[PDB]
């Protein structure tokens, strides 16, 4: 992967940032004790995942920008713009983590879930995204696309937090109501809640850094990048169930939360009426046979068959956006992450 | 009041800043359910106080401009950036409430405590927090000032949640422990907390809405602000539990919480250690009497007394510091503050 070999860098980078959000602030003993607080939130919750959203922000930057203005202290800003994007992400998590009392998060315990944590959480989770803002003033204050790239994370978080109200007010917690589950609702969610953030924002930090800041560029690439996200999302929720769990870790329980997947979106504009009923009563409870007769249900409709036909469909469409919409990026910018999600 | 006068204007104001957080997405159909969730989010939470934050704006805009630059849409601005401060408020509120299980707010049920709220309230605070952005882009982005005051409400949203951190550490719930509860402390908290959003946000917003942009300038102002702030909160202290509570409304459970009062700390640094034993066994506790048995150790050291000598002794520090560094700003801009506060 051109991901597996800036991979390291990226991560060893995170000493600093870290050193950074709290060395700076040495001239004040008094707060020391919430700096270390801090601290302990940065490494609990930013350190885990893959990273492939900030790792994105390197790879464009290295692919958008002449190599003669690839200096050691660009290279250090988009090191640390990636990790913004995965603070952004790390503020979405614990906070989404408290709202659906998850148990937890890459097999660990969800931060809000430790013994002596709780909802204070929340205040952690607003700690994660004011260093998105620190760190941008920090390392990117001089530069021409500093405005550029507060307004992209501010909209960013917008976006996500729209999508998340969206996605609340969809699949309440004590409520199977199915009339909610519409093909537009669940592109909708997608879009605002998952896609923005994980796809569009991390090549547009990437192309401001570059220079690239035209309107008509963004749009452009939005348009390639919310598709795959979308793409992204439907894969997921295709996985959730049918994902051999071993190539996951994870265990689908999707069907059990009354969540507004793509496959009970599907079954819906696919079903008779007594169809309707089984779903209606089997979708959004916990016990194991009621939850094999959805799954039952999904693989009688042939929905795996209609995934396959969907993921084929689908990567098509994708590479005549990028024909049509990735110039003057080169195209393999959108070609890599197209790589790592089929 | 110089306050009652522009009140009005200013809660008017409030519908079109609605209008506009809702009105500005009427081409994406989509999303209209999170819109409506949004309004009525705002409509709960950012209307029912006095807005003495918000107003401060205003009045400040009005000292600081020359009236030939105070345009209809110049004043416009100024309620918009006042009800930005009053949304960075609520956005802290609404998820403070959730943090200490609080169950009203201005003898109003609290938001999260609401049929069908609960921790969705989390994303719903965060949406607050967002409004604040969006605000400042549709009114005041081709302004030279606009930088300044994204800056600004992001530094002071890292202030107070910081403080927020401090606040929790040092006092736990389920934990006495008057160890933590020192002056430094106390001092602290208060300064990061609520003075910095509460007293120098306002007066910098305008300042910086004036073209008052200098480094000194505005270091200036915060001297004498955070100090006000200071003063604010520990007569909050004091009133929790002496101020007559047909003079407040509020009725004070500072000591059942096991808060850092400056009452508590001031007890502490005037305490023989039989004195200690009574504290650290009825402080944080619920019943009546055992609450009684600490309002008469209080009363017993003349607690009272001591606020009223700080009370004297602060306010004329206050006219000092006015007198030291308030030029060139009118010193009308920190009188009027001071007035409302004694
Ligand atoms: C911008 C961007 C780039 C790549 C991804 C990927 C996530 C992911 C993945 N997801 C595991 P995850 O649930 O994201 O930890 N699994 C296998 N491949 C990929 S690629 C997500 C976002
Ligand atoms: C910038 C500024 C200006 C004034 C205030 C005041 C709050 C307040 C007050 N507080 C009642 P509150 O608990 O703030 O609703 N009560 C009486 N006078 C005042 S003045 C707080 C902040």
């Amino acid at each position: 992967d051109v991901y597996a070999q800036e991979k390291q860098d990226f991560v060893q980078h995170f000493s600093q940032i870290v050193r950074v959000l709290t060395e700076d602030e040495m001239g004040h003993p008094e707060i020391g004790d919430a700096i270390a607080r801090l601290k302990e939130v940065l490494e609990y919750n930013a350190i885990g995942g893959k990273y492939n959203r900030g790792l994105t922000v390197v790879v464009a930057f290295r692919e958008l920008v002449e190599p003669r203005k690839q200096d050691a202290d660009s290279l250090q800003r988009a090191w640390t713009v990636g990790w913004c994007v995965e603070l952004l992400q790390a503020f979405f998590l614990v906070a989404d983590d408290i709202m659906d009392s998850s148990l937890t998060r890459r097999g660990q315990i969800c931060w809000y879930q430790k013994p002596g944590v709780g909802l204070d959480a929340i205040n952690d989770a607003n700690l994660l995204e004011a260093c998105i803002y620190r760190l941008l003033k920090l390392y990117c204050r001089e530069q021409p696309y500093y405005l550029n790239l507060i307004e992209l994370f501010l909209q960013s978080s917008y976006q996500t937090e729209i999508g998340q109200t969206l996605d609340l007010l969809t699949a309440p917690q004590g409520n199977v109501d199915l009339v909610r589950f519409t093909e537009k609702r669940y592109k909708s969610i997608v879009k605002y809640k998952t896609a923005f953030y994980s796809f569009y924002l991390p090549i547009a930090a990437a192309m401001y850094m570059a220079g690239i800041d035209g309107e008509k560029e963004h749009a452009n690439a939005k348009k390639i990048l919310l598709e795959m996200g979308e793409f992204f999302q439907i894969q997921d929720d295709y996985l959730d169930l049918f994902g051999d769990p071993s190539v996951t870790g994870k265990i689908g329980t999707d069907i059990q939360d009354n969540k507004c997947s793509w496959l009970v979106v599907q079954c819906l504009q696919r079903a008779t009426p007594e169809q309707y009923q089984i779903l209606k009563e089997n979708y959004g409870q916990k016990e194991a046979e009621k939850v094999a007769r959805v799954k039952a249900l999904y693989e009688e409709l042939d929905l795996p068959a209609v995934f396959l036909q969907y993921e084929e469909d689908s990567y098509s469409h994708i590479m005549a956006l990028i024909e049509q919409y990735a110039a003057p990026l080169p195209p393999a910018v959108f070609l890599g992450l197209a790589r790592k999600i089929y």
